[PDB]
């Protein structure tokens, strides 16, 4: 009957089926391109992964990728002589956190005016571009892009 | 009439009702999980809040949270002796802007080669990790995560 | 009849196409969409992107990529002539599209020692050097600033 057809269609308009609704928890497949403005009042969750390791010389790099941006924080303490303009060779940054282009991450040494930077190239073999140093507490928080 | 039933259904499928459409400004409740890729051509807007305050010693920290990322801008002008490795005790960063993990925000002093950093711990009691300084113009723009 | 003509159209749009967003399919969606709840994206989330690179002045190169209203920067090049403290960098301005509403200070570091500087991008895009007067060295630094 026409009533039976309408009833089933009405159901789809309310919830379920293959239509996205203005209410309800829903899972949505397909590439969705929004051409206007999108606002999210709740949380926005993207794929995330974290890693932390000692790059070299006592310097620790802690990373968290959210989509295609990596959050970094530099930690640790210089506990052996790190030579000027040298490769940090204890651990490389894993491939999933390596950028397409070399990024230069600026940091600061606790208690004075001294700054350094560490490069992360696409290989993940990071490089120290301060001078030769054998002590101190390096710090710095920021982001770099993966893409 | 059956035709009126059918036409009212069609109306819902083209605007309004509980259906999300490919045109029109719409408000959408429920947890929506996109299992594929999403592209936004307009703006993407997340919950946003701003705060600025004098942490201590003439240093002003200006913050704007967008979702779970905080944009920071270090400003002001040193107006008293800010001691090396010191708590900034004029104003704490409000809880809403305090990170889960202590972040180190690298800055630079106008007119020379001098860098510092300011830590924002989970408590919001910020700390200056330059050396003792009683003058200068501190600056630096970046981000840190809340989560 | 008219009934089946109507039901054809309705059934069609309930499955794909039409002006309905579906739980499958590659679709383009116009209008401001406000999600009052939580949103998760399991794939990629892509925003409008544009890139620009130019020599600001004195050999210093700024490479920029805007993703939405955030600009990714990387400082490059090499100081190859005298740049005075507090001076405008007048070889190239940052294009309007990448200029911030609020002045940003981009901290950098000079290769091989402990020296830091910063470069401001004012709303005008006429960048300013806030290191000391300098005529040599390799400036670097990667970060972000907001346009809005």
């Amino acid at each position: 009957t026409i009533n039976d057809d309408l009833e089933a269609i009405n159901s789809e308009l309310t919830s379920g089926g293959n239509v996205v609704h203005k209410t309800g928890d829903e899972t949505i497949a397909g590439k969705k391109t929004f051409t206007g403005n999108v606002e999210v009042n709740g949380s926005l969750t993207l794929p995330t992964k974290s890693w932390s390791g000692e790059l070299g010389g006592g310097i620790i790099l802690s990373l968290r990728k959210k989509g295609t941006t990596v959050e970094y924080s530099i930690g640790g303490e210089i506990s052996s002589s790190i030579l000027a303009n040298s490769n940090l060779v204890n651990r490389s940054v894993p491939n999933e956190f390596c950028p397409r282009n070399r990024c230069s991450l600026v940091g600061h040494m606790v208690g004075g005016w001294n700054a350094f930077h560490i490069d992360i190239p696409s290989s993940g073999v990071c490089q120290w571009f301060g001078p030769t140093a054998s002590s101190g507490t390096p710090r710095g928080t920021g982001t770099y892009p993966i893409d």
